[PDB]
């Protein structure tokens, strides 16, 4: 049985086992030959390995060039919100907008859309430097923490990113972890992967690709994005609710062996009734991993009770 | 319906309501005399009375002949534990001899123990400068917060307090407030006097004398103290597992109108099966509580879901 976090503090294990050698790197990345970008990078790569569960995320002054970045992806899909996001996103946008200062001339800092999320639903953030194992990556989700990134994409190509960024992780993720059912849900997530075997490990993270980053729901007689993914993608947003990509109801049975690729619009979505439902198809697929024990989250002590 | 906190952070409106003259100014009170006792409550009650939620319990330096009460107290009274307290009892106290500094010669210091606390069920300390409302005591129960006095009983008669004191806190309740089982137990008391009829919560009150205060447990084939004026009273401790009192099952709609007094032993006590089906029966009591909606507690959000 793979070792995990009991504790909320055992996080901080994690930030020991990333990929070391991050995409900034690569000659086709867009901040490549860009020197003051690679040493940003560094520079809040660093702040994330010093960070320690408990202590405040430290905040950032960004440069003129970076808020004008994120005014770039703000201004553009902000005007597809209203009519593609679903009711949850609509909904608490507002109060990010008024209590977070989401704005495109203000790049939030992520402590205080740390203690936003605490408010709403427990959740909290952490920021990460890189790329995290599937395994300790959704194993935070148990303990509502999201691992969140704080550096930005590059200058030279604001409507794009081969990587999560800031602009993903606030204009994508964030806005769904202010509701409580969709809170439960990707917990729900988190604690299925504690101890599961990696082959399992893998299923999930399929799981979590089909839903928590390209998630279709129904609302009513229609149906709406809620996936970071789409969310955070103003061509595929507009195109995940058109007559060309091919709409199946949510199976995991069948969602969790379903291939994918990052590299171009998903041909293929999953439509979830809800969140509440979903969250139940997730228990009920956890109960079908082999682990010789069963999961509880107390938030009371912020610990894993292990039966 | 009455007024009731919907965050624990609302908890701060009960300071400003207690009784404003406390027993240390009746002519009867064994330190009425001592001036330097009256400012020394004095001083506890202003640092309840400046006390807020989120802030750590000011710490006290006590003086040695406060100590020195404790110690009597200390040590009269823990000869008494390993055989007429329940195992719950007996099973933390090494535990808070250790983490805590429950040692004769040593008075805890609230913030310890109330960090303590939290890390066993979440519960938490607030200082409190007198005797509370039942309303407002019980409410806070629901936030698993229990008010806890500061102060000590006059030196002139350690083995005597005609009110709660910092001995009876600590010796008394702190003990059962680290069980999982008795938290949720004395959680649901808390739960079922919000917005509750000022009928009701007489009634609340009087189950949380029978229980909380004076409550005899099951335990295996024998029969235990759990209650916290028992296990702070070494008269009443010894005598409460004797032949001479009369012994009841643990039945709310009898348990809820029975009369006592605050003199002299219990004449009658009442036995629960646990701690759990004890919340069981309290739960079910709620029920019957004319309130036009239903409660929950979120401790995600440390918030009251009204429905
Ligand atoms: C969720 C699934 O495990 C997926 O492959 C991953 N996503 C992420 C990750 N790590 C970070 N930091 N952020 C992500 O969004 N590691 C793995
Ligand atoms: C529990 C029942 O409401 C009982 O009358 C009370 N106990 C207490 C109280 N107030 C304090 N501060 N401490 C108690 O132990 N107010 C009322
Ligand atoms: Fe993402
Ligand atoms: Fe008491």
């Amino acid at each position: 049985v793979p070792w995990f976090p009991r504790t909320i503090q055992e996080l901080d294990r994690f930030a020991n086992q990333i990929l070391s050698y991050g995409a900034e790197l690569d000659a086709d990345h867009p901040g490549f030959k860009d020197p003051v970008y690679r040493a940003r990078r560094k520079q809040f790569a660093d702040i994330a390995y010093n960070y320690r569960h408990g202590q405040p995320i430290p905040r950032v002054e960004y440069m003129e060039e970076e808020k004008k970045t994120w005014g770039t992806v703000f201004k553009t899909l902000k005007s597809l919100y209203k009519t593609h996001a679903c009711y949850e996103y609509n909904h608490i946008f507002p109060l990010l907008e008024k209590y977070c200062g989401f704005h495109e001339d203000n790049i939030p800092q992520l402590e205080d859309v740390s203690q936003f999320l605490q408010t709403c639903t427990g959740f909290r953030l952490r920021p990460v430097a890189g790329l995290l194992s599937s395994r300790d990556f959704l194993g935070g989700l148990a303990f509502r923490v999201f691992h969140c990134t704080q550096y930005i994409r590059h200058g030279s190509k604001p409507m794009y990113t081969p990587e999560p960024d800031i602009c993903h992780e606030l204009l994508g993720h964030v806005p769904l972890f202010s509701d409580r059912s969709f809170a439960q849900f990707s917990q729900e997530i988190g604690l299925a992967s504690l101890g599961a075997p990696d082959e399992y490990i893998e299923k999930l993270a399929t799981i979590y690709w089909f839903t928590v980053e390209f998630g279709l729901c129904k609302q009513g007689d229609s149906i709406k994005a809620y996936g970071a993914g789409l969310l955070s993608s103003f061509g595929e947003l507009q195109y995940c609710l058109s007559e060309k990509p091919k709409l199946l109801p949510l199976e995991l049975e069948k969602t969790a062996i379903q291939n994918y690729t990052v590299t171009e619009f998903q041909p293929l979505y999953y439509v979830a009734e809800s969140f509440n439902d979903a969250k139940e198809k997730v228990r009920n697929f956890a109960a079908t991993i082999p682990r010789p024990f069963s999961v509880r989250y107390d938030p009371y002590t912020q610990r894993i009770e292990v039966l």
